[PDB]
């Protein structure tokens, strides 16, 4: 059952984006052949030397991509902290992905260690799961604690976005949009000037945190 | 029948705000008695430290219609829930605005040498908050129509007749711009939903007239 596609997932255009055995159709952000992360039991598994050197271990996919509808599956560790990232751009210029691709949050909501400017342990809410990080925050959600699966699906469309959750439409947005602008160019990004640099590129899981593991990851590559 | 109640509006709640005659029910931002505006042929005219104008009396949930214009390059105001004292220098350092500003013709550069404002900071935003994806406005030295709604948190803004958004404070759409957008520098912004209203003008002749108020439950 897991990483195959139903007839009806067929019929709706879906393929196969992890194929349940290797890291065929990714590379390493920046990088070449996939390391770090290893696929176990039909799973993607991130893990997150005589070297000292410290490169970003994300995964993308080799394709770049426009329009385009990702389901995934997916399960943390305590304390995780990962993501799915889309139209992300690579380079020398950038060090990490979420410099340019926005980003789907997967992290550990209740538990993650971030301590506020004032002693405050916790995250804000609008840095949790579900979460077009730093730009949108669902109202409502359902999220399984880590160790659990998870659901999640981003639809792009012509910068009209959608984030799903555990069969849940969290929330949607028009690139295009006076709102979008606003979060966009007043809200937190001055010194990543090429956040959503491009309508087109690589999609990718990040790991900066603990274990984190992906499975059925399906894709319908849209006009 | 400018500054005059239909029996209607009475019959609905409304009063006046603005007597059409004087600053009675009005003061100073942390000062007494209204200086740097005249009443003109009914119209509250602001010329342009704080020398804002606020209501005597404090509000929860309210609904406010008014009528405004502004001169060319205007940057006025409406704010709510304002709070007053010594700590502030400032209407804006607490209560929400719905800006009445010339949108086309307004001479601010940004830091990268651009003039003019960006679509977030023009009329009928509710300032560094929330913004129109469609307005009607019409043009500095021409009237226009605006409404304000306070119910429990829930917010609507119009502008001629026209809903531009709608907004619930405290929900998590509205933290995340409170708490992530530009306020670190002020920290009892929009924490209080009691306060006074206000006129606010920071540039450029403003008139206002036809100011009434629904005092909601």
């Amino acid at each position: 059952k897991d990483n195959v596609l139903t007839e009806e997932e067929k019929a709706e255009g879906y393929t196969l984006l992890f194929n349940g055995k290797d890291f065929t159709g990714w590379k390493m952000f920046n990088g070449g052949d996939v390391k770090g992360w290893q696929v176990e039991d039909g799973v993607i598994v991130g893990y997150g030397a005589d070297t000292t050197i410290k490169v970003s271990t994300d995964i993308v996919t080799v394709k770049n991509y426009h329009n385009f509808q990702i389901k995934w599956d997916w399960k943390i560790g305590a304390q995780g902290n990962s993501g799915f990232l889309y139209h992300v751009q690579e380079g020398p210029k950038y060090k990490a992905p979420f410099e340019t691709g926005p980003e789907y949050q997967l992290i550990d909501d209740d538990n993650y260690p971030w301590v506020s400017e004032t002693g405050k342990e916790g995250l804000e809410d609008w840095q949790k799961t579900g979460c077009n990080y730093a730009m949108y925050v669902p109202e409502t959600k359902q999220v399984n604690p880590p160790g659990e699966w998870n659901s999640s699906m981003v639809l792009y469309k012509d910068g009209y976005v959608e984030h799903w959750l555990n069969g849940e439409k969290l929330f949607s947005f028009q690139e295009g949009s006076e709102d979008w602008k606003m979060r966009r160019y007043s809200g937190k990004w001055e010194a990543f000037p090429d956040y959503g640099i491009s309508t087109t590129g690589k999609l990718c899981f990040q790991d900066h945190g603990s274990k984190v593991y992906f499975k059925n990851v399906k894709i319908k590559d849209l006009d």
